[PDB]
């Protein structure tokens, strides 16, 4: 697994592979690993499928039910924390093998300026949480190559679709170099997914822009 | 990885796949798994790699050394006994995680009939030894795939071209399904290497032989 | 065990072998292991025999308690939570041996598309659930056999007729290379169960239909 | 594994089963279990394939070793103590997972009355031996189930022929309740093996004669 | 211990031994182990003897409060699916030695055809059941070689004689081949406990009809 | 430790940083990881200290003492044969805990092509060897570091001295990202050492070039 | 991590670094370790994020819970000894791993002699408490370097500034001997975070002040 997150100016960008697998085995090709959790967040997760979506379909009930009981939604920071507490509350069970971390990605609209408003966060095992100064972050078996891909095409990144092109060329060094990591199928036509976040909320990238990303890319390391 | 012989009338195959890991990582594109052992013999081998060339190398060896000292080459059945020898004496260090299996492929050039000459011996890892008479193999973490692939498209085998077809096709479906398993490359023109043997000995096949088979293959699934 | 299920035009079908044991030893010739669990809901299931059983009982009893007391079937998704939280109920249990995988198939009455109405889940231990975009699934000893055999046959498929038989064919390879599934007995006159699912609800397949499709796959394979 | 032989009169007969696993995985379908040891004896040999081709393997050759070290051939009982003396070596390595257990089958040439001249005799892992004087005994997983059927089976003894048919049959039963143990296989044309030993010493039976006997008693089970 | 049962046209038979151990040491010589458990239900166990007399005991004690309670006897499901959760119940217990394995013979009065009404179910140690659609069922200790026994003289039952018979002859080759089964003791008059259920309800079968099919069986042994 | 070694046009360049340190504590920061094992050879090595050492030291002493045995110098593949011997040698050791591996930089003087003659080799703990046909390399606790880093600069190595830079900068994302591998002091003057190899041999590269190259990669990242 | 606190003439300085590692790898660089909790206390804490960050969050929350219950806030004794419950009430989940140890710098306002008023208190993982009398002290895995570089440094502290530099210089020892530590990063411009306390409370100190300390400190060390 690999999820990507990065900083763009005015918005943020989250991105992850499609592979699944059951230690050596693949054991599917089409998986969503990055949802949507409410207007201006998604979620990211790494580890075992059962918790994984288990954290982002209870996160996201958690998020709208307080917005519904209390008329307003969580503050960021608020937001943060719950995930946190149910990652934290997950530890006994990830110490025995059901282990799923999270790598959150929101737009914070009571930010002061709107064009640095993105967040992105990252929690461990324990619910410990940083929140990203550096502008992007990486969580997976791969991402520690995607990190270090962002890490040189970060500058190359001015607006949303350039911030989208190094997210998926990051999702593609991190394929490149770990197994578990699924890289663009072209022969079924699957790539990965995407979710951009700016002031006018959360919406998923539509397949064929992520495609026509990864065939340049492709392209650019070939000839 | 995923080694895989099959036999066509008048001669053997042997291919397999390119890829060495450490754990999830990828930490080689270019290896290769399928020697050239004698004339007549090419050995595969999935597991350590150190135990696995150790082998290769080794066998090679101890055959040539008999062929020198007593002026003629071991029987076929010979050669079996002398790599079933050598991977039981492996035993110890293949329970500490050592462990490496060899495939096993050949043309007897003292059978009776010159067109089922082609012989196919899998290994265990105390050194027990079977002769498939059913006329495909495969060894390695992806090899349940390469045989069930087989076991559907070997009644298509009726040449030396057609087998090197139906081997690399295995090979692709292996590397489908197995994530330890390295697919062909076409970015950086990396593919499985190949060993045909006939009654004129055995040859390397060269790699754009099996360039052209692999596009094949991707071009007869995409439509 | 193995269980297999392929969507075919209009449709579902899934199909089971009918073996039991202990160990080495046969302890059953004629089990059913595909249950249908509501009109257009069925479950095959692999794994310890009470445990099985227990959970395609209580599943049906679950999906009708709710028709009863709500008026209204669940929808599709909500049958799928259900069987995924019975499944992580029983984690505990499974880590000491009773350990039981279901696999799912259905018609969802609700779709906008009658053609592609079928449904296929596959389940994991810990209840992670995965729909099968690609047509075909399979669980049990001989899941790997089956699945890679429908990947070369299912292309044939193209009414509940050809499907049926693409779907005892699976079950009949995975029989050939596993000891714990059971091929058709020609001799007892046992063969696979299998369910069809359809726009006019889940029927039992009559045995006679299945053995003469039996019969067509040994002739074809022996000559 | 199942092996089985039985006394006629004027001779013995001792048959094997073709198939080998790796837990529940079909691994062989072709195996050899039963050898020719000397003219006048046959081994089947139950456990581990290594160690179970190693054994017969040197055991034959400790026969004829000394029968050209010393002009002449072991007593019965000579070969009887230098295989027990093979078993309790082995014990060891046994006790470590490479058991094997054979079975002994013999014309001892020696003997007065050449009716009774059968001799068939077990082993145990630490070398014990025992003489059976009931007329047939088994070895292997399926051996209890064979043994049960020759216990109806052995008053329809009465030529080599017909403890052929015995004994091919007892193999069908294990076959039928043991998963371990591989049955006729009328699609790929694979029976078991048989040895035949009386006065003019040990052959091995053709493959159609136990073809037409295991096609007798198949259609003898169904009508 | 071995406990019998099959199913002749009309009816059902049940039979077992007498014999009770500790380790090696005879504790017992005329003890019951099959039990009349209601008016058309016999219930035979093996295991540890507190264990199955307490399963016997309760058992029937269900089975008639269930019809005191509610005016009508539970259908026969209803009868397999308590002593399912009986056993079940009594797993973790089991796991720690105080195992014991039922076996289920009944007579459904509610069945279509009252010639094919016999109904056998097995059990295993999680709870697991299956009605026996092959005709005869045994467990216990010596529970292989009567079956193997039953599964050649199955042919002869044709009535409750015939039937009865061949279960007490089964018995007598599991006494034969088990030292933990107990053969007919002619010195002390001892021998196996039936069980006869069809349309008029289920009676012990006196001692001397016992006695007698006994002695013909031995005589049949001897000459 | 982080070791990187890369292939530039006629040759081939090793560096390796100065940390050493015992769990989390700072132990050393002088140490020098990358030996000139012979004339056109120079070996890398990253581990338990002791185990290295040994492994440079007895190394070259087998190496030269083919060479003076034999009259000629092993062929290429045999160096590689000998190193992996002695890793395969120490794997039992290792197994306790006294884990090195090796990282080999050597120019083949037999090769067929003189501006491809450079090769580079990784090892494993049982011994297992692989030649890198994609130019780059590395090993250490930070090795991945570099070696990503290295993908996305590789483009850049034209000469010696282009490659002699990349090499110093994928140390500097390794210590960036690794506790364990040290970036340049600027406060003591320790920086990596180098070592180039082509067709005249392999010579240490002097301290103030490294200097140098490290001040321009931080100024150009400030 | 390393968290230093010093006594000065009328208040108390404490820092701490802004490294986070995971195993050897860094994870953070600009982490905040050092938090005030109430006007007149500050807490820097050390071991894992989750615990450290909830252990000053919690803290902060009853410290000021007491206060507007009760209308007054707790006595220095009070806060010593409600921090200390909490570590002790931590200590089963360190056992576990998730360890934490916080360092308390404080001005109590109710002290005799105002230039002495100010507090270092020092916690163990069981709770027990040390207030320490020799004016500094330190946490974290380069605690020991920087202790002993303020054994050294101590006498310098003559107002609120030199202090300050101490604590800087303090932690540069550190980092300089710990890899656990960090130090002052100019490229990034990423310094240590203190806060000083004194009667008019607790301030944050300000990052420039820090900087120039820190290049002081640098350029005194070269030259
Ligand atoms: C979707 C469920 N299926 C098919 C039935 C799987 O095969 C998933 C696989 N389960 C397992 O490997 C089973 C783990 C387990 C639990 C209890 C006892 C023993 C073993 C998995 O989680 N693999 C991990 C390593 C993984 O791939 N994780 C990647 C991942 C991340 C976020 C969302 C995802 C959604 C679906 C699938 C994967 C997802
Ligand atoms: C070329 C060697 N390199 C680079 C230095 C590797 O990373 C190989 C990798 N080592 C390891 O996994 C080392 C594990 C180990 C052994 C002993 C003690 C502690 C740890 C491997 O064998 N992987 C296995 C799973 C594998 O990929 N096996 C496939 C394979 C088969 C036949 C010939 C091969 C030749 C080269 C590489 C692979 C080969
Ligand atoms: C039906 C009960 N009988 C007859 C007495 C069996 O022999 C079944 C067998 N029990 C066992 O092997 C007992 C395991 C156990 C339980 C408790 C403590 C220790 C060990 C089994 O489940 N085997 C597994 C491997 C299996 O066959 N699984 C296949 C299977 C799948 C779905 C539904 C099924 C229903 C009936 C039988 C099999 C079924
Ligand atoms: C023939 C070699 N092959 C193919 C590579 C096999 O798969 C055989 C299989 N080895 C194994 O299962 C490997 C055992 C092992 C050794 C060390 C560490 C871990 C595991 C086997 O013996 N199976 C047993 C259960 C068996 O089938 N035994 C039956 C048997 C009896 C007499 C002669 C035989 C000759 C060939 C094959 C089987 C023979
Ligand atoms: C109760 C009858 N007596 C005399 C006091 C026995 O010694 C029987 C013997 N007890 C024991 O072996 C005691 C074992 C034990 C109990 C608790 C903790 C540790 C160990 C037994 O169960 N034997 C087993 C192997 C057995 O024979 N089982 C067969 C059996 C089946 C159904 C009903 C039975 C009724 C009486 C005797 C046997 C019965
Ligand atoms: C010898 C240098 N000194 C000073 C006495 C050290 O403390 C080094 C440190 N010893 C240790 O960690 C002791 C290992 C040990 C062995 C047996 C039982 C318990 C513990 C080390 O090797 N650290 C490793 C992690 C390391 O830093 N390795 C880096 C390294 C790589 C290549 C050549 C090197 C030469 C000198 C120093 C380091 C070198
Ligand atoms: C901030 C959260 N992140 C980002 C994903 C981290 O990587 C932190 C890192 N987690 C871990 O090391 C995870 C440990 C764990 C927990 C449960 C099961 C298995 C393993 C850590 O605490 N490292 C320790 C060694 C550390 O650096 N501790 C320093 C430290 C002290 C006070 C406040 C802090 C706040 C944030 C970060 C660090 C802080």
């Amino acid at each position: 697994t690999t999820i990507v997150a990065l900083k763009y100016p005015g918005g943020v960008v989250m991105a992850g592979d499609r592979r699944s697998t059951q230690g050596n085995m693949i054991s599917g090709r089409d998986v969503r690993k990055v949802y949507i959790t409410d207007d201006y967040t998604a979620t990211g997760i790494a580890g075992t499928a059962a918790v994984a979506v288990e954290f982002a379909r209870l996160y996201a009930v958690e998020l709208e039910h307080y917005e519904k009981l209390e008329g307003v939604p969580l503050t960021f920071a608020g937001k943060i924390n719950r995930l946190a507490i149910m990652v934290r509350g997950n530890l006994a069970a990830a110490m025995q093998g059901l282990l799923a971390l999270p790598l959150l990605a929101g737009y914070d609209i009571h930010a002061s300026d709107p064009q640095s408003a993105g967040r992105i966060v990252s929690f461990d095992a324990a619910g410990g949480w940083n929140i990203e100064e550096e502008g992007y972050q990486a969580v997976g078996s791969g991402s520690l190559f995607a990190k270090s891909s962002m890490k040189k095409l970060y500058s190359q990144v001015t607006d949303g679709d350039s911030g989208l092109r190094v997210a998926v060329e990051a999702l593609y060094d991190a394929a490149d170099d770990d197994s578990a990591t699924g890289g663009p199928d072209l022969v079924r036509g699957i790539f990965p997914t995407a979710v951009i976040i700016d002031a006018d909320g959360a919406v998923d990238v539509p397949e064929s822009r992520i495609a026509e990303l990864a065939r340049a890319i492709i392209e650019s390391r070939s000839g």
